[PDB]
């Protein structure tokens, strides 16, 4: 069962422009710091960093929804602003960018969540604005593909997860598009044999990136369903290390970041809002977890740069060759 539309592999030189960063470094780095700061649910911080994505985006001209409301915590009722961001609101599909811009309450003390997700949100901002000329470009093909975001609100959990207690942007968004009922009909230029009942049929690959930032990641096909996406990821990094693109300690050496490994089976429970609604899901996510997971030292000073530029590169050639930019 093939991948709904077609591959066309990302133009050599392409390939060799996404592959050099060219400060674009300050840009990055300028929006990474505007995430560092501890990202607690209903704190000012947390409301001034959605105030943050919110203006980046629309100041590329994106449509950009704050969906807010409220959620039963183990603290009392608590409130939440998921930010949707779609480049083109009309076209059928979408091909759908995500990560959390909460960070965890951390017993201990502050807690900033460096690469979770404080990297992840940065990278999705600057991925916007660095390819945005490409972009607009695409976006009046009247194609019925477009680019959307998703920096969701509330996925880090409060306690030891009771099924009633996270997930508060997922499960909250999942419903919502799942129930706002729509068709091919009076959307633009849906593929051929596509079945659209709603909102959520509209995603057409959900690519969520967490825990990024530290240094070399190990990532594996969690989803049988997503191998033909995923393989682009793998060949992407491959072409970039041919092309000597990479920057790695040593001359002669490759990132590795993607296996090529067989799909793995590990538990996929948190996404599950979406997979119950049979949204195909490719989780950017590091096995193992960085070594700083959860703990104080996830911040500023235990990112790896060099790993940071590389996966930047990897995204901007993939949304590139997926929307053939
Ligand atoms: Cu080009
Ligand atoms: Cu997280
Ligand atoms: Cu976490
Ligand atoms: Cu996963």
């Amino acid at each position: 069962l093939k991948w709904p539309r077609d591959l066309r592999p990302l133009a050599h030189h392409d390939l060799l422009y996404m592959g050099q960063i060219s400060e674009d470094r300050g840009d990055f780095n300028a929006t990474l710091r505007n995430f560092l700061v501890p990202r607690v649910v209903g704190s000012q911080k947390h409301r001034e960093v959605r105030e943050f994505i919110v203006r980046s985006l629309k100041d590329l001209d994106w449509d950009v929804e704050e969906d807010c409301f409220d959620g039963q915590t183990p603290h009392g009722i608590k409130p939440f602003c998921n930010v949707i961001a779609t480049l083109n609101p009309s076209a059928c599909h979408r091909l759908v960018l995500a990560c959390h811009y909460d960070s965890l309450l951390h017993k201990e003390g502050t807690f900033i969540g460096a690469t979770d997700s404080a990297v992840p949100c940065a990278q999705l901002l600057y991925l916007a604005r660095s390819l945005n000329g490409k972009l607009q470009n695409q976006k009046t093909r009247g194609d019925g593909l477009t680019l959307q975001l998703v920096f969701f609100d509330g996925e880090e959990a409060f306690e030891r997860w009771s099924s009633h207690d996270s997930l508060y942007g997922s499960r909250h968004l999942a419903q919502k598009w799942h129930e706002d009922r729509t068709s091919a009909e009076r959307l633009e230029s849906c593929l051929e044999r596509s079945e659209i009942a709603n909102q959520i049929d509209r995603m057409e690959v959900m690519v969520l990136l967490d825990l990024l930032g530290a240094e070399n990641p190990r990532f594996y096909s969690y989803f049988g369903e997503t191998q033909p996406v995923y393989r682009r990821l793998v060949n992407i990094e491959s072409r970039l290390n041919d092309a000597g693109l990479m920057e790695l300690p040593r001359r002669r050496r490759r990132t590795n970041y993607f296996s090529n490994s067989s799909t793995v089976g590990f538990i996929e429970d948190d996404h599950i809002p979406f997979l119950k609604r049979s949204v195909p899901i490719v989780h950017i996510i590091p096995s193992p977890f960085p070594d700083v997971w959860h703990t104080l030292d996830d911040n500023e000073q235990n990112l790896h740069h060099p790993t940071i530029s590389n996966l930047n590169k990897i995204f901007k050639a993939f949304v590139s060759e997926y929307l053939q930019l």
